[PDB]
C-alpha cells in the first residue's frame, strides 16, 4: 500500500498493517457502505497512511 487507489479490503490490509492486531474498524467490505469517508475517498481517490492510524482503535 503506498498512496495508490485501495478498494474492497485491499484497503482492510493497510488498516490492517498501520493498526497491527490491535484490530482496525472497518466491519466487512459488503453489508453497507462503510465509513463513507476512507473507502469513497481512498477507493475513489488517494488516502493518506495517517489518515489509517486514527482508524485503529
Amino acid at each position: 500500500f503506498v498512496n495508490q487507489h485501495l478498494c474492497g479490503s485491499h484497503l482492510v490490509e493497510a488498516l490492517y498493517l498501520v493498526c497491527g492486531e490491535r484490530g482496525f474498524f472497518y466491519t466487512d467490505p459488503t453489508e453497507e457502505g462503510p465509513r463513507r469517508g476512507i473507502v469513497e475517498q481512498c477507493c475513489h481517490s488517494i488516502c493518506s497512511l495517517e489518515q489509517l492510524e486514527n482508524y485503529c482503535n
